């Protein structure tokens, strides 16, 4: 198992590992070792009726590189395991296209440039404070929320479906939607029957059926 | 699949596993030399950094008496699917005579064993007569004894499994679940030998796994 | 508040943290009570429930004391997002289904005789238990002969969001009748303590059948 | 009611509490229906043997105002409930370390100058934030330039067992100093409301140094 999807300017979602497949839910539901029409029908049956515990026996590990404002939202998802890096310094700079629909009173390129400029100033201050003898944990508090971080995320398919309901949705901020779309893409590749049944029966958001 | 027999008719069988010792190293490093990797495992265990071990996950298939399952299912940080009937066999745990020896008893331990057998057969007979009379299964089943075997799948990460071993692979736990915990330990050790050894050395709070190999 | 359930069971409220307004204060992140406005606060509860913002309800918490048969407790304890403490001084009482429990089904003996047969095997299993305990068998070994209808007791501490999940699944005709009866009591106490949350739960979020038909 | 100021603008305040020491005792005994010495002895017994489940039946709600870098560490504690500040209005304040914060480390510029440089960035970053917002950039996008020392507020509902785990990890000299200060206040409130449980915790179970 290995997939990697680039997100934003420097981000990514990378698949590290997966335990199981669609049939792992079928086996869990039946408490059996079965290894097709009947099995798809059971997955659909479980999804329609909200019998989601069998999907907890499918597990993914992802490696995610995302800005802190994104990771902070993501880490609100309690039913999962996280290890975050505690070092490189890179920042998410929104592209000009990101800023359209909004009739900004300055050109979107200049908004991009203003963001780049303040990020550069904060980063230079951070580096000065460090070279001055300030400990990193203190100096780092000037750094902006668009600083990239990386983490490992281990999550089961049920909790992943919850994650997608909330984040693969127009009510979510655009940046996390882009991460959710990549998470969805990998889920679909690894668990096509579960994913399709999720979309058909259980998915509460808008963007995945668009 | 590794399958270890426990009690008279029980077992623990490994269904699947995600990762191995290196899964905790990669998670600690957040990064996708064998002695350096082993050193990190010991370091994490020694200094109480337990979260990397959540990235190693097991699924077991367990057949156990209900009184054992009831204790086991108290472990909340795990996923369970138990046999019900709408997606059964009827066997019962009968303790061996050796199970009961030591406790000063008034009758012989083999008679205690037969007295348990006798009451199990009477209760199962009543269950069958109720069923064949039209009583629905999940009402008739309430007369069956707590030593009735059940089966379940259990998906559990290594951190939670280690908590489970602390509590159940220990002489304060009832002897029956101790036996199941010993089997869970054997499998954990086989798949994650570096984690297991570090766990014994630095974090394990129980008594039995320091003395009983595997 | 204590409500009798089945022949010897009960649900008893031990404690409660908060009320409907606890969810409102958590949603707003404000412990400012000098601007209370009932209409506004009740509208927020509805809005949260309507749009699936469930986390504010986690700041209302209950503790119950429940006496139920083991086969009921086994189902109930599958609800992981909660805290349990079960009895391990002990009493020995068993749930014997009433004749009316066992009609609706076409039994080939009278429902009366089913009750008698269940009572009789319970008595026999209990006598055997006692015989083994007098003989020197440790109590935790002798008890394995006791039937699944043996009563147990537990404390259950659970937040309102998890409680609503419990009601979705257990206050429902797909649940076994015995745990339905317990869920109806749990619902009654929830409604008494958090009436606005309960009402909005039924209107917008509740997935089961029974609570929409059966008052309280 | 109980409020403790933390850092330059932060706080921990107690919103509510369910139960007290006797809630763990009732839970352990499974008994709703006095003997002080016996009840203290049970609490000590549970703590020293690691029978921690009874302490799950004591629950707290706190209202906390903390910089984001502190809140990021705190929210890693999963066995709890959080609501962070659309429903309520937003203010913009930032944690500026005091010069004494930098005492011990031998810096190449005076500590007051470090304070000053941190204030400079806050001002410039916040001024850029406002420029971007006045220009039609959405707040959720403009705010990405703001530093990690921006204050946020949240409600935290947590049981006493989970609170003890939090204190083990955060009331400790290995935790960053700022979250230590918050943990100290959490511990104080816990001590006030559950003195027997807290005392037993220090005696037998607490793994940190600072408490
Ligand atoms: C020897 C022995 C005797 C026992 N006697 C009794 C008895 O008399 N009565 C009885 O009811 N039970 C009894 N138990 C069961 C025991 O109280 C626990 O329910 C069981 O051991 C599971 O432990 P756990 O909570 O650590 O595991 P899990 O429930 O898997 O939790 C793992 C860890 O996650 C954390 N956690 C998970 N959920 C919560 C939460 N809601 N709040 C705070 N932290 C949480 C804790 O840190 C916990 O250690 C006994 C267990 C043992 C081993
Ligand atoms: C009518 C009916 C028939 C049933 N038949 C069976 C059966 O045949 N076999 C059987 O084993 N069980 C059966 N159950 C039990 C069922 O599978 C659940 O264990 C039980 O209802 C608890 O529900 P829950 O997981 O939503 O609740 P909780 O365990 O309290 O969890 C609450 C919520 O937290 C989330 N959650 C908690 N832990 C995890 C986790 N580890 N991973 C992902 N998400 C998590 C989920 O969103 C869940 O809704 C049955 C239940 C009902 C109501
Ligand atoms: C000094 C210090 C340095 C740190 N450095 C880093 C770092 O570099 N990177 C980093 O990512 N984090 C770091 N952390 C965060 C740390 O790894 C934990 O996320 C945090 O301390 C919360 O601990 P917890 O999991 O015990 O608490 P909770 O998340 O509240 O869990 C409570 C208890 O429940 C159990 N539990 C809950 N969920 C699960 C689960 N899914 N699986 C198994 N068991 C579970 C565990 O027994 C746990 O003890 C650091 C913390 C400290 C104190
Ligand atoms: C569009 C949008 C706007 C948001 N705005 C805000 C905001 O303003 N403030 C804010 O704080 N957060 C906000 N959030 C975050 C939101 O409150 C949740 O924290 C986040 O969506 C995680 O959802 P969850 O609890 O279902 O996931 P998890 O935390 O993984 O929980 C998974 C499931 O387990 C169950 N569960 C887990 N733990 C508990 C528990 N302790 N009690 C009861 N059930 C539990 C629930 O059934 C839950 O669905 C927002 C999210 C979205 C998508
Ligand atoms: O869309 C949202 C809005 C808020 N939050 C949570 C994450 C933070 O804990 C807090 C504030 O997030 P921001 O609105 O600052 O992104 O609420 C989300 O998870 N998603
Ligand atoms: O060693 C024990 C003793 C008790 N319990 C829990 C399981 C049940 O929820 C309840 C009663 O268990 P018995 O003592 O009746 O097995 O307490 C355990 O998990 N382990
Ligand atoms: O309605 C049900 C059916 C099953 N189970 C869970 C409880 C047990 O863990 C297992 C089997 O329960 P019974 O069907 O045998 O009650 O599945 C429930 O929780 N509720
Ligand atoms: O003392 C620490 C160090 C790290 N982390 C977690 C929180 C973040 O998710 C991530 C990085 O935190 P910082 O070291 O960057 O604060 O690791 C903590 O909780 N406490």
């Amino acid at each position: 198992h290995h997939m990697k999807i680039d997100i934003l300017d420097k981000g990514f979602v990378e698949l590290v590992d997966v335990m199981g497949n669609d049939l792992s839910a079928v086996r869990a539901a039946r408490v059996s070792f079965d290894m097709e029409e009947r099995d798809r029908h059971l997955i659909e049956y479980l999804m329609k009726h909200g019998h989601e515990t069998p999907f907890e026996h499918i597990v993914f590990t992802f490696h995610v590189k995302a800005p802190i404002f994104v990771a902070r939202q993501w880490f609100r998802h309690r039913i999962a395991s996280y290890n975050e890096l505690s070092l490189s310094y890179e920042f998410y700079i929104p592209s000009p296209e990101r800023l359209e629909g909004y009739k900004t009173t300055i050109p979107p390129e200049r908004v991009t440039e203003k963001i780049s400029e303040i990020v550069d100033k904060a980063y230079r201050t951070y580096l000065e404070l460090i070279e001055s003898g300030v400990p990193r944990r203190v100096a780092r508090i000037v750094l902006p929320l668009n600083l990239y971080t990386r983490f490992f995320w281990t999550v089961n398919a049920r909790s992943l479906m919850n994650f997608l309901n909330l984040r693969a949705d127009s009510h979510a901020q655009w940046e996390i939607q882009q991460y959710a779309l990549a998470i969805a893409r990998i889920f679909k590749e690894k668990c096509p029957w579960t994913f399709e049944a999720f979309l058909k029966y259980a998915y509460k958001g808008d963007i995945l059926k668009e």
